[PDB]
């Protein structure tokens, strides 16, 4: 008969025109579009407030992550990986392309030791502890590194990585990348805008290693849409792929074929990176958020709709420090020292969880999850 206390914001996750997010106590919630069945709750209503996932109460889940419009979330108690949403292509990893409205056990995951999960637009990958990869869903470019462009309706096996331990993975709309836990980094699927980091415009099937890295090593990836971002050993940050939008940030609309290092951060140890569907966020170590790219729905959160194509630092009230930052499609999340979380860009299907479905271009803060709301 305790009081229960204050849950803390664990992760947060965002996708085309969804926000999800993990609290302690073993609470998922969900809000934002709802129509495609991304947001578990049963039924196809969008939900312009977070939301309580009751499906997974109980599951101990330890993270979520968002596709473009479907979850995924797994639980290291239970052994068992969760997904949910639009089907199409097989991205659910069930075997067919049936959408889901609820989350349904990914079998072919059950017994696996999680490390890792991430979500492109309709194909996901699974590190397991021993640094293992699995992938899943669409493969129409070679996304999924299995070798050729067969979609796969169930995890597969990245045979490629046999004898490679892979720290962590990351996926756009049809490109993968990965680190590997002694800093290589590598790249595969759709190669139109650079987006690889292999020099080229030409796709890839399996993994392939970026070798043009600054001679150092890489310790995280993130994707975008059409483009990536790499953080290195020393903080020094890495885009490449498309910039029509600056999305790259290096202060021009340039694409870049290798890792470029934005130097305008050169000062700032990068700790978080996250990459929206035209926009950027960096985390600095000191907690400083910085944004850039597109604007037009006012997701780089600096109070204006203008784009940005060098970083600008989003401010948060009193200063407070910023300790996770996740991007969706055309917004943004981010939570802070304080146990705020915030939200800010495109609102029409309720992704900001401020109740109201409207857009806004600076932090918001999410009353339902914060302490200051």
């Amino acid at each position: 008969g305790a009081m229960a206390p204050p849950r803390k914001v664990l992760i947060i996750s965002a996708g085309a025109s969804h926000s999800v997010a993990l609290l302690s106590g073993d609470i998922v919630c969900s809000w934002g579009r709802g129509e495609d069945g991304q947001l578990g709750h049963g039924d196809a209503e969008d939900r312009p407030s977070p939301t309580q996932l009751s499906a997974l109460d109980g599951h101990q889940i330890v993270s979520v992550t968002c596709g473009a419009d479907h979850t995924v979330a797994y639980s290291q108690s239970g052994m068992e990986v969760y997904s949910w949403g639009w089907g199409n292509f097989g991205r659910l990893g069930h075997g067919n392309s049936s959408n889901l409205f609820t989350p349904l056990p990914i079998k072919a995951l059950h017994g696996i030791r999680i490390k890792q999960i991430a979500c492109g637009d309709s194909h996901c990958l699974a590190v397991t502890m021993e640094g293992e990869v699995q992938s899943w869903g669409r493969n129409q470019n070679g996304q999924l590194g299995l070798g050729d462009t067969e979609d796969s309706l169930v995890p597969q096996k990245i045979q490629a990585f046999e004898g490679i331990r892979i720290k962590m993975v990351a996926a756009g709309a049809e490109h993968t990348a990965a680190v590997t836990e002694d800093g290589d980094l590598y790249g595969w699927g759709w190669g139109r805008y650079g987006n690889l980091g292999l020099g080229d415009r030409t796709d890839r099937l399996v993994p392939e290693r970026v070798t043009s890295t600054g001679g150092e090593k890489m310790s995280m990836v993130a994707c975008g849409w059409r483009h990536t971002i790499s953080v290195s050993y020393s903080g020094a940050l890495y885009t490449y792929g498309w910039s029509k939008y600056g999305q790259l940030g290096h202060g021009d609309l340039e694409d870049h074929l290798i890792p470029h290092k934005l130097e305008a951060l050169s000062n700032s140890f990068i700790s978080q990176i996250s990459g929206g569907w035209r926009h950027t966020m960096a985390l600095t170590s000191d907690g400083k958020l910085y944004g850039w790219g597109w604007n037009k729905f006012g997701q780089v959160g600096v109070g204006n709709n203008l784009d940005q194509c060098s970083p600008v630092q989003v401010r948060f009230p009193d200063d407070q420090k910023v300790v996770q930052v996740s991007c969706g499609w055309r917004h943004t999340l981010a939570v802070t020292e304080r146990n705020n979380v915030f939200a800010w860009g495109r609102g029409t299907n309720g992704q900001l969880g401020i109740g109201e479905s409207v857009d806004r271009n600076f932090p918001k803060i999410i009353e339902a999850l914060s302490v200051d709301g």
